[PDB]
């Protein structure tokens, strides 16, 4: 019954692994538990602002995955769409496999296998892929300036490393899919992004841009794991050094949009979204996704062997995916507090959120680090789920 | 909350894509949803006339197993009753297989395996299917002037595809069924079908011929799919051009009765069916089949493994098979808006229905395209289903 | 008719190669030769005498005669483990395909080097989960590097299966030399000089060109590329001079490998395939015996369904000893042969067999690297057709 959350997030602090740590807990839509710690940069020590702003990194996914869904919702495509109907340049893919074997695909790719990380695609950063050389070598996530429309075109001429719809590799396939909702609607994904989310949620912080007031409130992100570089084959030292992102990710690029990563947002912004995922529903009671919809998308659709989840081999114990991300489907296998039904993601530089039904909870922590050694983020729903009774 | 059903249908007329549609959606019995978009034929564009005819082809499955399972409940047979009892020429079955290897039938076909389509029979149009060419040759569903006991004994003679009970497969089986009801009552299906399921139920619209007013009411059926030819390699382009059914499906026949097509029926006359499904009664109380059959009927009692149902190699993702269609069994791996339980069926002619009984929902589109590349009636239910909470 | 003339003129007229040697020797004499078109197609001069070619792979065998060679003197043994020679190979560790490590579960042995089946990768090996940190560490492109520097970097890397589980065709041959070094306290081209290429009055063979060898170095031609990513589709098959970088010197006293880096002759070459089918000299000295030689010769790693394969190339019907190729069923065999047809070949398209059932052998030298015409292949069957 002690406050545990303070506990992590200051003791994260004070060991000098994460500079600064903002968290949130909702029950019912009201805060409930909530907290700051440590600074915005460990130079200057400044004090983390009023409304901080983070790289949410692949917290961005379920952001994108929720408009498919609104788009499915309205018929602009659906499930079984195959993507290669709006952009051409997926016809004809190729399968690669890890004795040099190429195959022509025998599926199509479709919006499902966007969704659910089962379209073949690899990540550039994919340590021992057979293919992630390749993506590496054409910069498809360092080149940050590229237009969207234009790296899927270098995208597409690559292999797949597996047949769409067989297996299970956390992927690139988000950016795939904020790129065929451009092709099928017309529109670009950061306006429908504006209209359809975030204006109607009161995510006025939230985009691929920082604000005209944003860049005092940019918190600094650290961290030794290096995007211009092959995948390390052991971590980095955990280190409070600031980390240099190249070209990739923008604060001022109005073009710069993509699937799988590059939102800026705030802990209350992404609350917001987090509460949202209870209900389909505004706080108003305007409805984002109908209760049918969302409910196809958060069942459990990809279930794992005895292995489990994994990303770069670190397990995801409990956890299968749905169509916005993970979620808990046996507390006696999870590895950490939690509850039947939660779910939700994280992102590279360690935020992590949360949403658990069974509590009509949800939570948030927002840090900046990347390569992290320490899981800030499942430490802290532990936490939560300890004090929620 | 906007009517995505009228826009769903709207822009299917607008596109070209479908003559005219008529849908309904009710609920505990009573319409909520309704309405009708396009005209009875582009040629002249008559408008829709009231209680519009449809050829409703395999919704006569549902219908035609429900009056097997009230004569099970009556003790004409069981589901576990070999057919060859009832009609001797399909004593002594053989199978084939695709390297012309054929044997005897290790088991003997039963009622159970008609219903579930796992009796080994196959269907005229089945692309790749070891005997289908057979069966073209033999006209079983393009001769539609023979009498189906005379269709019936060409049937016999031909191989199954696999031994009864070890396969499943989308099949002639129902009319085989139709067939087997008649030898085991001595009376015609058609009979017993006006008698036990449409006069109880007001369907006065629905049979085997048009009524004494019904060619005015008749819609005009559309596209290329050709039931006079192989089955196709590739999808014939969907395009509006009126189809040609030869003497497959007469309109005055007297004595023209199937168990898998050939009904005429009516948007409210199938909807009387389709609400009746939620209780085994008539709206005034009368039990068509008592509550604990009807749950045996509903019951999944055909599980798929990983590339699931399908039918020419068209998914029916997250289906399961029960005595009357397909069955919802898996929420998170449909690939279209559903509850947990939803049932139902389909028609060559995309005429489409569903029964949802967490909802007391009930829905149902009528149209005439014959080979559709699009799915009206998934589409249809989806904007339903979201438009339901 | 002369058909190994008429492959080698059409592969010439089709502006395919630029030259091309071969000799087939029947009882340690020949019985065809021949040459065609010319040393360089820039200045058209015609293939000189002794010409000399870098033998890439075909230095693999040498490499591993010479290994069997100190077997047979109990300097080491085929169940060696390699660590009791350089601690370096200590602790070996094992990545797979999803990213996952662990520490191998067996110890690298000599026998495993020369079959492959020690669980290195190959720096141009396409899809290869390790490939990509081998070509970062640059260990095929750095030629300039001591091959002692050059293993010690190696080590560091993981393996892409446990030793001895499965095969995949590696720089294992390069560990191999290293090794030898190491198990002697000798260099392996030193060794290789007294035991191999004296007693076989191989003069011409070596890692550094002869003084007057530079106007006898046949061109290199090709587009295949050391430098970056294996290609997902081969290059246009053209005949433009090949940038080898610094990957294979011609005049470093220092540059010696065991997996390629050889230049040769075809009379040089036609000397140690002889030698293969006996163990002996023409003048009868014993540079192996028949009974190692045997052991050496014999099926060592068999094949599933899929076969043999390098990049996904098939050798169709081969299996592997611990020299290199073996024919082992003639029934699955994609171009002319007889069982036990053995040999190698190298990557600039040179290619050799010994035929033990016709005390035959043969060898076609040529310098083209990314060939999309099997060559070697083709001349062997037309030879074999010839008899
Ligand atoms: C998967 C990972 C995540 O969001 O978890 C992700 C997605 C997209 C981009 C990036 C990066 O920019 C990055 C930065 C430093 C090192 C490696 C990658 C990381
Ligand atoms: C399976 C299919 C259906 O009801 O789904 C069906 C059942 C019975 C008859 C027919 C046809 O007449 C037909 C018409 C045109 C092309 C092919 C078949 C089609
Ligand atoms: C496997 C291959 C062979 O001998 O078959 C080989 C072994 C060693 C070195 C090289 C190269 O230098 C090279 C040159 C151009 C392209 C790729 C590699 C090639």
């Amino acid at each position: 019954m002690p406050d545990l959350l303070t506990n992590v997030a200051e003791n994260y602090v004070n060991q000098d692994l994460f500079a600064g740590i903002e968290w949130r807990i909702d029950q019912d839509g009201k805060p409930i538990f909530q907290g700051c710690a440590g600074v915005k940069d460990i130079e200057t020590r400044t004090f983390i602002p009023k409304n901080a702003i983070y790289r949410i990194y692949s917290m961005t996914k379920p952001i994108v995955s929720f408009l498919a869904m609104m788009l499915i919702e309205r018929g602009v495509f659906r499930l079984s769409s195959p993507i290669q109907n709006f952009d051409p340049r997926f016809k004809s893919m190729k399968v690669i496999d890890q004795h040099a074997h190429i195959e022509p695909a025998t599926a199509l790719i479709t919006i499902e296998h966007l969704l659910t990380h089962q379209a073949g695609f690899s990540y550039d950063f994919s340590l021992g892929c057979p293919i992630s050389a390749h993506y590496r070598d054409a910069q498809l996530i360092e080149d940050g300036g590229r237009d969207l429309t234009d790296m899927m075109g270098v995208l597409a001429e690559l292999p797949l490393v597996f047949h769409p719809g067989t297996q299970w590799k956390y992927s690139i396939s988000t950016d795939v899919l904020a790129h065929i909702i451009e092709c099928a609607t017309g529109e670009r994904v950061d306006d429908l992004l504006q209209r359809l989310i975030f204006d109607p949620l009161d995510m006025q912080d939230t985009g691929f841009s920082l604000p005209l007031d944003g860049a005092s409130r940019l918190m600094e992100v650290y961290g030794m794991r290096s995007l211009a570089g092959l995948p390390a084959l052991k971590p980095a030292p955990h280190v409070l050094v600031p980390a240099d992102l190249g070209s990739s990710h923008p604060t001022d690029d109005p073009d710069f949009r993509r699937g799988g990563h590059g939102l800026y947002s705030t802990l209350d912004d992404y609350m917001a979204f987090a509460n949202m995922l209870l209900s389909g529903q505004t706080p108003e009671g305007e409805t984002l996704l109908s209760p049918a919809v969302l409910k196809l998308a958060l069942a459990p659709r990809v279930h794992f062997g005895a292995r489990g989840m994994r990303i770069n081999d670190e397990p995801f114990a409990g956890y299968s995916w749905n169509l916005l991300g993970r979620v808990m489907t046996d507390v006696g296998a999870a590895a950490y507090a939690t509850h039947l039904g939660e779910f939700g993601w994280s992102g590279a530089a360690a935020t992590y959120f949360w949403v658990d039904p069974t509590k009509n909870m949800t939570g948030c922590v927002m840090t900046q680090f990347l390569g992290s050694q320490h899981p800030i983020g499942s430490d802290m729903q532990a936490a939560a789920m300890s004090m929620l009774g």
